[PDB]
């Protein structure tokens, strides 16, 4: 088991480093978007394949942390590039969704409630961070709104996916508290950029009503 | 597998008939609540155990239908009895949840759209039907409201749980249309019932909210 996890971690690190170098190299154009999408998918699938074989907490915890760092680094690299707004949005949204998926896949095995809450809070924090960087770059209101929409829906899906498996109010409190904070962070940041006010009210309203449903649902756990 | 399904169906029929007779016999008090609560879990667990074993889609579909019929039959039996309001509500509410769970377990093994739609639409229909009878004889507003609220959430958990396994807009339409009908039926019956406006407002508000999130999330596929 330890050797298998070591192979997973080593190859993930190596492939991530090579992709980082390549992303640095290429000078311009939509080939950047193509490469970003390809690398995101490759690392996501490769990391997910390892989860099927682990059987212990630290191995799972390290696997999740490594993957989260890798995908963060890739999108961070694309941030430096000049790229079209729509391609940037699709890239970062596509990257985030893959982090959500692997986050959910790993959580399915963690029997220790404390670790389950910890791994949860981490991913909710991580996905929130990425959306902040994209919001610092989007060139148009419609692009920013669409990313904001996906931010609420994905974080909700990750939040509930945790609540199903949590079982004791120590986890229930923290997952509720973290979800509230993350929702506020996204909404507060998104409100700062230039966008049509009516669309902004809609986005903020949707953000507000999701936290209510989460809180209503968590209370019934 | 056919023989295993035969054993499952036969024993489910036997136990159902036996509890039907017993519930007919007894004539007083909280012993009725005890009997119903114990009986519901017994049939559910036996169904869940059988569902673990493989089957052809139709065999699975029959298994789900049989269980749904049984738990409805027991609930209908208790309806004829006098009971304390809280015990009656907790009985039929707690019974309904077990139909939800078995429906969730069954859907995990489906592999075709026809079964996914049929099983989904049926269970959302059935769970809605039971609440109709519970509300048909509720004693007081506060008890009626608390169970009426649960009617929204427990339909939602099944609705989205189906949504995430479906893969085609044709199936998506069935889930969307059924969810709208179920929400309206609950709202209409609760509106007809006698209850304070303050509670009736939140019940209507939750319906307005909860259909929208399904409308968004089921569309995002």
């Amino acid at each position: 088991p330890e050797a298998a996890a070591e192979l997973a971690l080593a190859t993930i690190e190596a492939i991530t480093e090579l992709f980082v170098d390549a992303l640095e190299i290429i000078r311009s154009g939509e080939v950047a978007s193509r490469l970003a999408k390809s690398g995101i998918e490759v690392i996501a699938e490769l990391a997910e394949a390892a989860i099927e074989h682990i059987d212990d907490p630290e191995q799972l915890k390290k696997i999740v942390k490594k993957a989260a760092e890798a995908i963060k680094k890739i999108v961070e690299e694309l941030i430096k590039k000049d790229v079209e707004d729509e391609l940037l949005a699709e890239v970062t949204s596509e990257g985030n969704r893959k982090l959500s998926r692997i986050t959910s896949k790993a959580l399915t095995k963690i029997k220790d409630e404390k670790a389950a809450a910890e791994l949860t809070i981490e991913a909710i924090e991580a996905i929130t961070e990425n959306f902040l960087l994209a919001l610092e770059r989007i060139k148009d209101g419609e692009v920013a709104a669409k990313l904001a929409e996906d931010g609420l829906l994905e974080i909700y899906r990750l939040a509930v996916s945790g609540i199903e498996h949590i079982d004791n109010p120590e986890e229930l409190e923290k997952i509720v508290k973290k979800t509230e904070e993350a929702v506020e962070r996204i909404v507060e940041a998104l409100e700062k950029k230039d966008v049509e006010p009516e669309l902004k009210e809609e986005v903020e309203e949707l953000g507000k009503k999701l936290v209510e449903i989460v809180r209503k649902l968590a209370e019934r756990k």
